[PDB]
């Protein structure tokens, strides 16, 4: 079978042939239907993140990924079902008390793989094996969009956290602020006006001149665009207000620190990117005396598990049409897979297809 | 009435003589018993924290009280019940929806008044009233010390915060770590020995030689004293472990930032302290990144509420009678108060008795 991978040295993603798996006691194998990009495979494919699995020259890239359903083997799965799977499978030593407890999202370093990022091949071949419990079941008419399913769990998994960590008090925001314009941040600004929170306004931080299609998107959710070109985080409340809930999705690790700032009194901010090192002068006093004196708090949060997928099914069918037709710029066949990993300003969320249902 | 107050200009805490109080309907009259002192009070006289209320050439000190009821005016409390006061009370522009919900803890700059640290008189007097609403019973036997009432709720607000930013997963906490060696540090520790969580290391920050007191009280409580000067907060976890929970009261802004660096994966540092201005280099992409791969939180906590006076009741019952005899180095009547304000290295926790029940 062909499969899109990394090899070791190597630039840019190439085909590769592999032998098709066969699934052990557990598994079901699945053909894959269309598997999504995004920046952290970007940061994968230059060296920023990630790694191989052992005693291997390549890593098969994608870990946002559905298909279809064509062997159930043993499992209770169903030939035709459409499935997403989740990204994290344990190490090499075996099972650990995370995945024991069904909560391998919260595993740390050494503890876990995710397929298509470190130590485990992604799903950018044409079939792949999972055990039953790691694929989720979704219903078949999201099956075209299916791989935004893994990116909206993503943001249901950080909601979550940050929610709970405003859980002692009566907490009642009206003011959202996503940090970047990348395909996470479009997402989750959409996924916020549809919020059970009820945010009466909702901002979103870019650095783009127009005309941009991202922009064109932020302004037609009704929300308004900060070019930090111009007003920096910091300056946000000067210029338009407080902020109840920050999402950071940048990288940028400037905005992890200025988010205090910019924060309302009794807010939280989540913290969403992978960033790299970067080091610069901070006034600490004021970052440690606003989360004190206006109760703040900072949540980071990375990846996501079944129950967060199943959210997101709900969510999905929350989201406009005309939204998910504006933010999915190109889906690729295999054919012609390289112009999935583009990366120009036109260009906002991709993918590749494999094959069709 | 004699009350103990700083005056505008001056640099110590002084005498002088006011007309005793009277209830207007909804208050208690109260006698004061004992006031508590600490480092916020300190920070009040230097000029770094708090301020004067409005036409006023003084402000009366002491925000840790308690006192017996002398009349109970309209209100259902009884005449000798042992009562603690809470500290915030409305502005002058009147209450707000953080008084009518029952959180004025979670109000904002502006929207409230601390009763002596800003914009009101403390209880450094020998009466004073309050509204019912604001005045905790508290069990008479804890009369003698329940000027430590007050500080036992703010760590109980710290800890409601902190572990609900950690309730959406299945936490276990083994490690928590104290920084700061003053009575708030030092009361928290004590209060970790006993918490509920199961805590089965604890370890607690300074920077003092041997012989000192609060060094030998950490070691009674089977914890470790760690010196700063020896074992930066960064530097911890090499010399000791990761710590699931950093609970913070130093009030220096490098702990704020660096304790992220000494938590464990899926950990919390609650941040209590009030810092002074501070500036340096920081990695920002080490904190960015931990925070993220890491799922850590960081929480800001600011003063208490009646739910937190209630527990912190039971708290006190927990504590070893030997630790409340080391914590509490003088208790000095009106006569000898300024003996109370003496900061030296031996001088732990401090209060004034105004009368005895
Ligand atoms: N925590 C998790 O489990 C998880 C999951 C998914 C993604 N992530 C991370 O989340 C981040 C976003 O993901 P993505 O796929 O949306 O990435 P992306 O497509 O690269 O989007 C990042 C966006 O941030 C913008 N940006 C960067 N610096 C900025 C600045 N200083 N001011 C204003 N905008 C700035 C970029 O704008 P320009 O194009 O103009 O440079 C870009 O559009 C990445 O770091 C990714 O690795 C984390
Ligand atoms: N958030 C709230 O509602 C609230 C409530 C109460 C108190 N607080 C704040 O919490 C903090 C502690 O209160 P407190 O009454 O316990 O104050 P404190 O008596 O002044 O105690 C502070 C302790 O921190 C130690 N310390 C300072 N810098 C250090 C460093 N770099 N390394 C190691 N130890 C260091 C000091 O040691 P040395 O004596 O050796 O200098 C001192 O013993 C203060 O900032 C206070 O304002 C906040
Ligand atoms: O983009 C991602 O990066 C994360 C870190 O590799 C991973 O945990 C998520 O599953 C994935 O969505
Ligand atoms: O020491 C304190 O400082 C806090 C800030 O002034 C105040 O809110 C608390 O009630 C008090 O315990
Ligand atoms: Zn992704
Ligand atoms: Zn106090």
């Amino acid at each position: 079978m062909k499969a899109i991978a990394v090899k070791r040295g190597e630039d840019r993603p190439v085909v590769i042939e592999k032998p098709r798996p066969e699934p052990e006691s557990g598994e079901a194998l699945v053909r894959t239907l269309r598997v999504g990009v995004d920046g952290t495979d970007h940061e994968v494919i230059a060296g920023g993140h990630g790694g191989f699995p052992e005693g291997e020259d390549h890593l098969v890239l994608g870990h946002e990924a559905v298909g279809v359903v064509v062997d159930p083997n043993d499992t209770e799965l169903e030939e035709g079902d459409i499935v997403v799977p989740t990204v994290r499978r344990p190490p090499a030593s075996g099972t650990n008390e995370y995945f024991e407890r069904d909560q391998p999202d919260m595993a740390p370093d050494g503890m876990y793989f995710e397929r298509g990022i470190v130590g485990a091949h992604g799903y950018m071949s044409e079939f792949f094996t999972s055990p039953e419990k790691y694929l989720v079941r979704i219903p078949r008419s999201q099956a075209e969009l299916g791989f935004l399913i893994e990116p909206i769990s993503i943001t249901e998994k950080a909601l979550e956290h940050a929610y709970a960590s405003r859980s002692a008090f009566d907490w009642d925001p009206s003011s959202a602020f996503v940090l970047g314009n990348g395909s996470l941040g479009l997402l989750t600004l959409a996924m916020l006006k549809v919020d059970d929170k009820g945010y009466e306004n909702l901002y979103c931080l870019g650095r783009r001149d127009r005309p941009d299609p991202t922009i064109d998107i932020i302004e037609e959710l009704d929300a308004t665009y900060v070019d930090s070109r111009q007003t920096p985080v910091e300056d946000v409340p000067d210029v338009y207000e407080q902020m109840d809930f920050i999402y950071e999705a940048t990288g940028f690790p400037k905005h992890a620190i200025q988010s205090v700032q910019a924060l309302a009194p009794n807010g939280v901010g989540a913290l969403l990117g992978v960033p790299s090192d970067w080091a610069f002068e901070v006034d600490a006093g004021a970052f440690h005396r606003e989360m004190v004196l206006h109760n703040k708090a900072l949540v980071g949060s990375v990846n996501s598990h079944v129950e967060h997928f199943e959210a997101a099914t709900v969510t999905f069918t929350k989201l406009p049409k005309w939204f998910l037709e504006d933010l999915v710029t190109g889906v690729h066949p295999l054919s012609e897979f390289e112009a999935a990993f583009d990366d120009d300003d036109t260009t906002i969320k991709t993918a590749i297809e494999f094959s069709t249902v």
